[PDB]
């Protein structure tokens, strides 16, 4: 019932900003923001910073932050699903990311990168599929749309954005993140378990240029999409 | 519907022996081992060896171990109630172990000798209680079997099983287990945030006598406990 629509990007490509435009255009729209707050300070349900633990020391800290940051994103995604949205007339959410990013981009790097472990990584997976196993269905995509800029633009944007956490970000680190985004959603020769995102359809928007100038034109490719799902 | 109970006690006090005898006394009985294997052999749903990673530096390893092997706990918990038992005459289903001592014993212990600092410590009681949020009520115990043995006891047990893992146990750890399962089982001052727990019926035998000796009366008095629950 409730259309379900994935924002993907790099580090400071503009998710944000371009979510922050979405709900001006339609009543039954909502967002779930990636749950950042609950990464930089660590609280049950003065805290300890655990996005920049894994910055600081990756080795030590990718497989605590990379668990509970996707713990984090499907226990926010899933109660917005079982919100108010749920008795709209035609309702939409978009997340700003997915479980699918977690994994494949993210937490796969860091494994490439050796900052996992062969144990952490298999511990990793068997708790990923698990996870969606019990709450995969509710969480099911109609669509991606790939907000697409080249990483010396995202290096820029952390420049711009100034969050603390991000400032010793390198380059490097950024490409790597965009040639997995490029297999995943440009290329479409990124494998996982999931067989249904081979064909769920993605809208692809280049954001380089200043989001002043480009408003309209993605609004209007937006609208369009939305249409065919 | 199916009685669930934990049979609870140090390591090497003599659970699995204890457990080993139980299936043959009824045919409605059921027994769910500890993990173990999961954890030494780490392996998706020739690995890793959790446990060992654990011991040889349990300041690097706490969380990551204490985190998985109460995931694997649940499950196997699980598996075993929505499984043939379901339809037997007078189910009863004996747990070695539960999500509280994983807490409340282990995890605990762990965090209060600097092997988990408090970000570890928060993001692990934030898993705990949502996994039992999820879980809790199909996995309710209706009774609690301590078996209780001296530290000195177990030390000399461990020599006896010769489980690799665990030779290099120091007998001050295991006192520190001891007493914590003393104040939760004994003299029940151990809070937690599971309040039927104080209530749940204890049965306490002491197991510090060679099992050949004591089999018969120890029989008996679990017969006995069962009839009051
Ligand atoms: N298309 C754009 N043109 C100019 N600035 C942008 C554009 N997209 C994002 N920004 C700026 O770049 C920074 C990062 O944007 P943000 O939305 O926080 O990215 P994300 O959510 O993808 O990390 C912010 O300073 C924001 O104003
Ligand atoms: N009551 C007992 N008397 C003599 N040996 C025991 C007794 N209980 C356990 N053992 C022995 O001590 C060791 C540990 O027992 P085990 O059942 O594996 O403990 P646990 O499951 O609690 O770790 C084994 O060698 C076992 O034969
Ligand atoms: N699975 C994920 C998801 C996101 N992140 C990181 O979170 C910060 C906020 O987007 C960004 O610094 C980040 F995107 F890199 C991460 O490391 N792993
Ligand atoms: N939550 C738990 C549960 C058990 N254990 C450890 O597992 C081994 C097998 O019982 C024993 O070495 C052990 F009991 F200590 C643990 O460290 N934490
Ligand atoms: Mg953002
Ligand atoms: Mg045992």
């Amino acid at each position: 019932r409730i259309k379900k629509i994935s924002i993907e990007g790099n580090i400071a490509a503009g998710k944000s900003t371009f979510v922050n435009i979405l709900k001006q255009l339609c009543e039954d729209w909502e967002v779930v923001p990636e749950p950042v707050a609950r990464w930089c300070n660590v609280q049950s349900t003065n805290g300890g910073n655990v996005l920049q633990m894994m910055y600081e020391k990756p080795e030590r800290w990718s497989f605590t932050f990379q668990t509970y940051a996707c713990l984090s994103r499907i226990r926010a995604q899933l109660a917005s699903l079982n919100g108010k949205l749920k008795d709209a007339e035609k309702p939409v959410l978009f997340f700003e990311r997915s479980v699918y990013s977690d994994r494949y981009i993210f937490a796969s790097n860091l494994y490439e990168s050796e900052c996992m472990n062969e144990t952490e990584w298999t511990i990793y997976q068997d708790w990923h599929d698990w996870m969606n196993n019990q709450f995969g269905q509710s969480l099911e995509l109609d669509g991606i749309i790939y907000l697409q800029a080249t990483p010396e633009t995202c290096l820029h944007r952390i420049y711009l954005r100034g969050r603390n956490e991000e400032q010793g970000i390198p380059l490097e680190y950024l490409e790597k993140l965009h040639y997995k985004h490029e297999s995943w959603l440009l290329h479409r020769t990124l494998k996982t378990n999931f067989d249904y995102l081979q064909e769920v359809p993605i809208l692809t928007l280049d954001v380089n240029e200043d989001f002043k100038d480009k408003y309209e034109s993605l609004v209007e490719k937006v609208k369009e999409f939305l249409s065919t799902l």
